[PDB]
């Protein structure tokens, strides 16, 4: 059997899909942010909106490697399984060794650029860390100058991380089933907009994210969701016990403490990158004895990897087939603003 554990094999397809798409909105929330201006516009804020300058310009590197590393991986299972159709037909034992090492040849290509894929996400991960604690250390300053609202400011933290978190539940989980079976996901973009109050209301804070809906559009799961409305209303009343700076103070702790925990979803590819590297090691194994057994002499008849290709090949079509889906460009849905000062979800 020159092909891999069909069932096995397509999991490991998701595993590397699923976290580079956990990954590949981290770039769009980077892009998107924004920090405005608050009424005496202390020292910590105007070195914040600094430290995001560089958080976007940090990320440039990876965001234009993304859409090539994902494109390189997506055909290197197309293109395999097309040079693999080629020596699956039936005959000289010449002609066998020719073409395995034409295998062989594109199986070491296939395993070496996917360990060099994984480095650009290791680096990425250590510069989206780096720029992380600069700016998690310039509030931390801001924090200690507002220490009188402590209290105050924890909850307004703590409301913004469950408005996102909660926003987060109605989104699909992307598994192997569900795209091998043709379902399509819907990627839309979700802003939420914070802002800072005194008798009336000032923008201030906007970041947007990914949402994935597997039938109905975005604005209908956050609207008729109610713990959202829940978070909204609590966030409201919150950001009125507290002063013009320790919102902001507030707002943008939590903002980065989001950003640290949608970076720790880089290293669960620190996992599936080199299970899917390993995918080809020992499927290069498989060919490699074989072409050991054919320099030797053995009979091409009695080596039953060479009689069941027929079979082999048919497991390659179907792996092929399932990259074609994930290669598609997702669809996009309506973007919806999630306004918190005005507790108004519109749909742009």
């Amino acid at each position: 059997m020159l092909s891999p554990n069909v069932d096995t094999a397509l999991n490991m397809l998701t595993d590397v899909y699923t976290d580079f798409l956990g990954i590949s909105n981290y770039d769009a929330t980077c892009n998107s942010l924004f920090i405005g201006h608050v009424a005496k516009d202390p020292n910590w804020l105007v070195e914040v909106r600094s430290r995001t300058e560089i958080l976007r310009a940090v990320m440039n590197e990876f965001m234009q490697q993304k859409p090539k590393i994902f494109a390189q991986i997506i055909t290197s299972f197309i293109n395999y399984q097309t040079t693999f159709d080629a020596c699956a037909q039936n005959t000289s034992t010449k002609q066998w060794i020719e073409c395995l090492q034409l295998l062989q040849k594109t199986l070491k290509q296939n395993i070496t650029l996917t360990n060099e894929a994984q480095q650009v996400f290791t680096k990425s991960y250590n510069q989206a860390k780096n720029a992380e604690e600069l700016l998690a250390s310039s509030i931390q300053d801001g924090w200690n100058e507002l220490a009188s609202e402590e209290q105050a400011m924890v909850r307004i933290a703590t409301e913004i991380g469950s408005l996102s978190q909660s926003i987060a539940s109605l989104g699909a989980n992307v598994t192997a089933a569900q795209l091998r079976a043709g379902k399509a996901y819907i990627q839309s973009m979700v802003t939420i907009s914070y802002g800072v109050v005194m008798t009336t209301s000032v923008p201030f804070l906007s970041f947007a994210g990914a949402l994935f809906t597997v039938g109905y559009s975005a604005y209908s799961t956050i609207s008729s969701a109610k713990e959202v409305q829940q978070d909204l209303d609590k966030l409201t009343q919150l950001q009125t016990l507290a002063s013009e700076e320790a919102q902001a103070a507030a707002i943008t702790k939590a903002i980065i403490q989001t950003l640290s925990n949608m970076s720790e979803e880089f290293l669960k590819i620190d996992d599936s990158l080199p299970a899917l590297s390993l995918l080809w090691q020992d499927e290069l194994d498989k060919v490699n004895e074989l072409i050991n057994a054919l320099q030797s002499g053995s009979d091409p008849a009695l080596l039953t990897d060479l009689q069941t290709i027929k079979i082999a090949s048919a497991s390659w079509k179907t792996i092929s087939e399932f990259v074609q889906l994930i290669s598609l460009p997702p669809n996009v849905g309506k973007p919806v603003l999630v306004n918190t000062l005005n507790n108004t979800i519109q749909e742009q």
